[PDB]
């Protein structure tokens, strides 16, 4: 089955196409091309700053009469420096104006950690140190659930939120809303069991990012482990004659998540998405749940003083 249900009701198709990294100069036929080959859903953010080039894309195939509106599933992200309940409006509306469009289908909270306002997306001080907001994350929950109660988003969700900090939403006295969705790093070397399981019971859908590893990250280390080009990966690949990223995507499908790989090369975007018409045995999903490393791709230094920093919890 192709997508979802969700807490509001609507469905999430369980594989979409990421677009952090994508360049403006590339993302728009990016998304073209997956939408011609059959993805729905779409990854953004804004301070992915490409959300007008996706916007452009979606528009093109929507008046070439490729898909209708309905049939889309569009998501996006407030970012850190937006947290105060004043901005959260504007934000989401400059993202909605961006895409050219009149509703997201989901808005999540992009990191719990809220930033000092200004235009730099990660203001530092004199010694390196991410500036914090005198913000917290029931103030920011309401301000979301405003958006929804307005119409400009169907869904709203969080994002690299621990165990706890979810709790903290679904506790909330006067909760209007309770998050549809976490997105969270997930692949088998950070394979999350502990909070996939607290999400999974709580009818929170779990969408998993960087289900490759990130190779294209722009903090890589050599020495980092490489999911694409682990041999062990490749073999159980080679047996049912599909390539790694393809293995790398269906895992998660099984597991019930939602799946998010980024590509900008055609070849490659059609290619992450026939991941149905094959199935991992039971031995292929052990095997990748037993390669967990508890190893990060997106966890900033500069914010782990932040006291929302989320990674300090076991999950
Ligand atoms: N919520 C958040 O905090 C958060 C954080 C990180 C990521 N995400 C979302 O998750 C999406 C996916 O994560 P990600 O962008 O970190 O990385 P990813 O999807 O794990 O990997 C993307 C990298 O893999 C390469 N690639 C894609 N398909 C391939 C294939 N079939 N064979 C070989 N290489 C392939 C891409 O190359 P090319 O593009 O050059 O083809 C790119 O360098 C993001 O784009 C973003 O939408 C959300
Ligand atoms: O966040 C993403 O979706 C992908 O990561 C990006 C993307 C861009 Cl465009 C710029 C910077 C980042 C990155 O440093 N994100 C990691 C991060 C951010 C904030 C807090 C944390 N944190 O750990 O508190 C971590």
């Amino acid at each position: 089955a192709s997508r979802i249900l969700l807490n509001n009701g609507a469905k999430m198709p369980i594989l979409g196409l990421g677009t952090w990294k994508s360049p403006p100069g590339q993302v728009t036929e990016a998304v073209k091309v997956a939408i011609d080959v059959g993805y729905r859903h779409i990854d953004c953010a804004h301070v992915y700053q490409n959300e007008n080039e996706v916007g452009v894309a979606i528009q093109e195939k929507l008046r070439e009469q490729v898909v209708k509106r309905e049939e889309l599933f569009i998501v996006s992200k407030l970012w850190c420096t937006y947290h105060e309940k004043g901005l959260v409006k504007g934000a989401c509306q400059k993202t909605l104006s961006d895409l050219k469009l009149d509703y997201l289908d989901l808005y999540l909270i992009h990191w719990p950690t809220g930033f000092k306002p200004g235009k730099e997306f990660f203001p530092l001080d004199e010694s390196g140190n991410v500036v914090p907001s005198d913000t917290n994350i029931l103030d920011t929950w309401a301000a979301m659930e405003e958006l929804v109660d307005e119409g400009l988003v169907k869904a709203i969700g969080i994002s690299n939120f621990n165990h706890l900090q979810v709790e903290m939403i679904l506790n909330k006295p006067g909760l209007k809303y309770k998050p549809a969705v976490n997105q969270i790093e997930c692949h088998p070397y950070l394979t999350q069991e502990k909070l996939i399981q607290y999400c999974q019971s709580k009818g929170i859908v779990v969408t998993a990012y960087s289900p490759l590893g990130s190779p294209d990250r722009p903090w890589a280390k050599p020495e980092d482990p490489s999911l694409l080009e682990d041999p062990r990966i490749k073999a159980i690949a080679a047996k049912h004659n599909k390539t790694t990223a393809q293995v790398l995507i269906r895992f998660p499908m099984q597991r019930n998540l939602v799946v998010i790989p980024k590509s900008v090369t055609p070849e490659r975007i059609a290619e992450n998405f026939k991941v149905f018409d094959f199935e991992l045995s039971s031995q292929d999903m052990t095997t990748l749940l037993s390669y967990n490393r508890n190893w990060r791709v997106c966890a900033l230094l500069r914010c782990t003083s932040h006291k929302d920093y989320p990674f300090h919890e076991e999950f």
